């Protein structure tokens, strides 16, 4: 933590398939770790133009950006300078599905990102295939501890050109690379995200995301002590 | 809404199987449906005692005790005179299922509940036919409108015995019984709840149930107006 700074950069590489089709990015940028806002900006450097929207690979481009307060250990921040990992599947209630594996290391004071995605079965006539998305709702992300590491859950919310939603499923598990020994382990907690696409070019294959993000423990009122 | 009370009572009838078991439960209670919280005292009047967790039911016992404030549009209490209805299928990591329909009307300023559950799947030596659960961690649901109802998505995590959790995905649609001409939409918004068991009896035969519930708007900031 005393590695995490006020402000901190960071830089990405990305590779990965969906349905059949190949591609590279990479991305660099910068936030606040402890107020939990970050930018992105992110070139699609093999396989340009994408055939599908961009969007489903948002959620790919950063745990350490997430506003804890003073009140909730942070898993994430705790693990440097070693670092974590995160793995996930997103299932979209038409079908596609999206698996990702990442690695976060700390190499000379920048954040290093290193990412692989699998996804299949995304339906051909459907609006990640046909381009016909526009960017993600706020969510609220659920975690838990789970075998010395943290399990999250997120159901989101793609808006639809027309006026729809898409909805989609997260799970992921969380992982230290840092020894049990040297963590303390958060309860169950939330955390609340907007992500927004600021702004974008050429097909695509240029994106600039940002990202808030607050952690919280459920603050309400409890039978059980207590208890407003 | 001016049909609903400060202060609120409500009847419940509920038949249903869960994995070849049939059964009927009955419950009374009251609560304070702008404040958020409710209490529900259940019996189980026809198949007691049950074979399974009594908490894989507790979700069927409440939507018009939800604390919108003055600024979230209230589909469920905008509903009345009329009423409203809900339909469900939660999914468990280990493979249960459970679905559920519900109607809920107004009747001699008494509210009215009549749910109809069908589960499937329960694994025989899982924690729910096991009756190895502890009870539901709080939750986030979120909610966005479509086809001119509410829809819902929210993860829930038992609580088991010997410290896990067992995770499950809530899918729900509210419907109005009154005419769209006549309801206000919320936007995407969201519902923390806390749900607590208070007390139980007989093998959970009798069960009083406890829900603190409190609708949000995303309140973060936002980089496309606005903003902080």
């Amino acid at each position: 933590e005393e590695l995490i700074k006020e402000d901190m950069h960071m830089k990405l590489y990305m590779e990965g398939t969906v349905n059949n089709h190949h591609f590279k990015c990479t991305s660099e940028g910068e936030g606040k770790p402890y107020e939990g806002t970050q930018t992105g900006r992110i070139k699609v450097v093999e396989g340009g133009p994408l055939p599908f929207a961009f969007d489903i690979l948002a959620t790919c481009f950063s745990k350490t950006f997430i506003n804890h307060t003073q009140g909730i250990p942070d898993f994430f921040k705790q693990s440097f300078p070693e670092g974590f990992t995160w793995e996930r599947v997103t299932t979209y209630e038409d079908g596609g599905v999206l698996t990702a594996t990442q690695d976060t290391s700390l190499q000379d004071g920048c954040l290093i990102y290193n990412v692989k995605i699998r996804g299949v079965n995304f339906p051909s006539n459907g609006p990640v295939m046909q381009k016909k998305t526009l960017g993600w709702e706020a969510s609220t992300e659920m975690l838990y501890p789970a075998d010395g590491g943290l399990e999250g859950r997120c159901d989101m919310a793609l808006k639809l050109v027309g006026g729809g939603h898409l909805i989609c499923n997260l799970k992921t598990t969380y992982r230290s690379k840092k020894p049990a020994k040297n963590l303390k382990m958060p309860g169950v907690y939330f955390v609340d995200r907007r992500l927004e696409r600021i702004k974008e070019a050429d097909n695509e294959t240029y994106v600039e995301q940002h990202e808030v993000a607050v952690a919280r423990y459920c603050d309400l009122p409890s039978k059980l002590g207590h208890k407003l």
